[PDB]
Order: structure tokens, then C-alpha cells, then sequence
């Protein structure tokens, strides 16, 4: 497991844990249903670069502490 | 290349050779491959240390026939 962050544009830091090789579609359907919030109104972003549904951390090259960024669509 | 040993708590030894920098998650996967084995299910030590993903023999100083002892997780 890696620990991972996802960060909101108002400063709100959720925390998630994530196997390597598991799609991060696990933790993006986790923070929207935690956090009340529509997957059809947010983005998901790491480095700039916009998370798919079957994007793992390892092929983003992720690392454990690193922060995913939230977004309004 | 160098030859390696895989041993199982039930004393059980498999065979697999890996050159010297490459990394033993090779070598980890293909044992649980041929085995039928999760690798959920198991942990694999060398001289009482855990193995990690990109650990190589040479790294972990292992020499030719050397014992990597696999245990439940």
C-alpha cells in the first residue's frame, strides 16, 4: 500500500490508502462517495496530468506521501 | 546469473536463476506464478531482511545458491 493525498482547491487534504497496482478508479469513486460529491462534476489530476479509470499509482509513478488535485469541471 | 533457492516453511525448494542486477521482483512473481500462489498471501526474506520490488541480488549480497525463504502474510 502507498499512502496517497487528495487535496481540494480550498485547502481540504483526504487521505487514502492504494495498492501500487490497483486502479486509482477505487480511490476516485471512494473520495466522491466520502465526500458527497458527484463524479460527474470533478477532475482528478496528478502532476498536471488527468487520472483515468485505470491508471495505477505505479504507472503514474507515484510515490507513498504524493498528492492527487481535485478539480470543478 | 546466478542460481537461487526459493524454501517454503513446509521445506519445499524451487529453483530459479536472475542475473545479478536485475530486480527480484521477477523472480517473486514468477514464484507465485508457477506455485499458484497470491501474492497477497506471502512475503519473501532474505538473511531476515523483506524483499522489496526493486531490490536486486547484488544488492542484497545474495551469491549463487543462495536461500530465499518465503513465509505467510
Amino acid at each position: 500500500h502507498i499512502n496517497l493525498k487528495v487535496a481540494g482547491q480550498d485547502g481540504s487534504v483526504v487521505q487514502f490508502k492504494i495498492k501500487r497496482h490497483t486502479p486509482l478508479s477505487k480511490l476516485m469513486k471512494a473520495y466522491c462517495e466520502r465526500q458527497g460529491l458527484s463524479m460527474r462534476q470533478i477532475r482528478f489530476r496528478f502532476d498536471g496530468q488527468p487520472i483515468n479509470e485505470t491508471d495505477t499509482p505505479a504507472q503514474l509513478e507515484m510515490e507513498d506521501e504524493d498528492t492527487i488535485d481535485v478539480f470543478q469541471q
